């Protein structure tokens, strides 16, 4: 019927192969590889010839850019049945790449991973070989490409990242350890691209190649598989101090639509938060100590300076904060945690605080008793955050543990981490959008301090002081 219109437009050819991802994936073990043949076997030497180039030395041909093995990180051997790249496989010749290398990369993910039944190493080398896009070192090495030059040239770096973060939804499930580091290689890979590739993208708007640089690679792009975090929650290889808080801001987005991108919530609440919350919460849960004790804990850039871990390391630290907090503040409990099944899931969800705290954290019925469990550890890290809008999620998070009530010891530890955050360092790294933070602590703190008109005595005291522009949010 359409397969012509798959010929008149490529859109609905690898909408037909991505439709086909969806209808291929979702009744993994249902929909079976004997009737795999319609599209079954349909793009084997589809796929290849589809755009897996031919691994040689030589590029040869027009355009802005000399090809490369231009983050090629071809990690195999020396036979080459890798060098599928962005160039020749489908760019340049029109187009070609912005279909199927996301859709049918897909497509060759689900066929060659169910077909052998698991098995996905029919596929594997793909991902090991170098995907040489154009040259990469230099960004604006030529700032004068005519927006084909260079934005072509960006446009094929918005195909290298849907390739990148396909490549890593690929690879990312299985680990043989070295293909698994090879996946982590990926990921890193990942993050590099993706800081180059906004850098090219701030050069010049304008360049959606809409396939599937805060969102405008965010909603146009791959698709952040519940496989991901299989990856970067398996503790940390160090992942680094930015592809933990930059490919994990997918799990920041995920938490913040999903449990409060169509491939992930496809599946249902309590169909997913028995990962993002309890599956994956310890290898998350460890990185979280680790971004303390050395951002806080002996926290050298507090007052050291050392600006590589204060400029370089020091948002990186942020980040891994802050987004840990988003992991409580929209994750910890939300708006459905409060149900029958939500309500056990978290109990035995948030009852894996032995670890967030010392040792021995699970040996109890009472629902208190991990309320302040993870009470207890939990303002323990109140002395480490960065700024107020990291710190003003220790509020949201020790709520989220509470809430039912205030009792003795949350009355009381809440009106000190309150207070103590409410004395403490904005020091920079300011507001206007600090002043939602300050909204939400002064109105923590007066509603757990004992006594409520002696809070306004103390705010005679601060105007004997006169910060004097948040006067407002007072």
């Amino acid at each position: 019927l359409v397969g012509f219109c798959c010929e008149q437009t490529p859109e609905v050819l690898a909408l037909y192969y991505d439709e086909l991802a969806n209808l291929i994936e979702k009744q993994k073990g249902n929909l079976d590889l004997q009737l795999l043949d319609k599209f079954g076997k349909s793009l084997v030497e589809d796929f290849p010839n589809d755009f897996v180039v031919d691994l040689s030395p030589t590029v040869d041909g027009s355009f802005l850019f000399p090809v490369k093995s231009l983050y090629n990180l071809d990690e195999d051997e020396t036979q080459g049945a890798i060098a599928i790249n962005l160039l020749p496989l489908v760019s340049q010749k029109r187009v070609v790449s912005p279909i199927c290398l996301s859709p049918c990369f897909r497509l060759l993910r689900l066929y060659t991973g169910e077909q052998n039944n698991g098995s996905l190493e029919e596929i594997d080398a793909l991902l090991g070989c170098p995907l040489y896009l154009t040259d990469l070192e230099v960004e604006g090495k030529l700032d004068s490409l005519s927006k084909q030059e260079r934005e072509f040239l960006c446009s094929l770096l918005f195909y290298a990242l849907n390739w990148f973060r396909e490549v890593v939804n690929a690879f990312c499930q299985q680990q043989d350890a070295e293909m698994k580091g090879k996946v982590l290689t990926r990921l890193q890979n990942i993050t590099e691209l993706q800081n180059v590739l906004g850098k090219c993208l701030a050069a010049t708007p304008g360049y959606v190649p809409p396939p599937a640089q805060l969102q405008s690679y965010r909603p146009y792009f791959r698709e952040l598989d519940l496989e991901v975090f299989s990856v970067l929650h398996c503790g940390l290889l160090t992942l680094g101090p930015a592809e933990l808080c930059f490919l994990l801001d997918d799990m920041c987005w995920k938490l913040e639509h999903v449990l409060t991108f169509s491939h992930l919530c496809q599946r249902s609440p309590k169909e997913v938060a028995v990962c993002v919350v309890k599956l994956l919460k310890p290898l998350c849960n460890h990185m979280e100590n680790m971004h303390n004790y050395f951002q806080t804990v002996i926290p050298n850039q507090g007052v050291v300076d050392e600006s590589g871990l204060n400029i370089q390391e020091y948002q990186l630290m942020s980040s891994c904060y802050h987004q840990l907090l988003l992991a409580f503040r929209l994750l910890f409990a939300w708006s459905g945690f409060s149900q029958h099944e939500n309500s056990n899931l978290l109990r035995s969800a948030l009852q894996v605080l032995a670890d967030r705290l010392k040792p021995g954290e699970t040996e109890f019925l009472p629902l208190e008793e991990l309320i302040s469990e993870s009470f207890q550890y939990l303002l323990n890290f109140q002395a480490s955050i960065p700024s107020f809008q990291c710190a003003f999620i220790l509020t949201q998070v020790l709520m989220a543990i509470s809430e039912k009530p205030m009792t003795g010891w949350k009355r009381e530890k809440m009106a000190s981490l309150a207070k103590q955050f409410l004395c403490q360092s904005w020091m920079k790294p300011k507001g206007s959008h600090f002043n939602s933070a300050l909204h939400t602590l002064l109105c923590v703190y007066l509603e757990h301090t004992d006594n409520i008109l002696k809070a306004i005595e103390e705010i005679s005291s601060v105007g004997v002081p006169e910060s004097r522009q948040t006067f407002p949010v007072f």
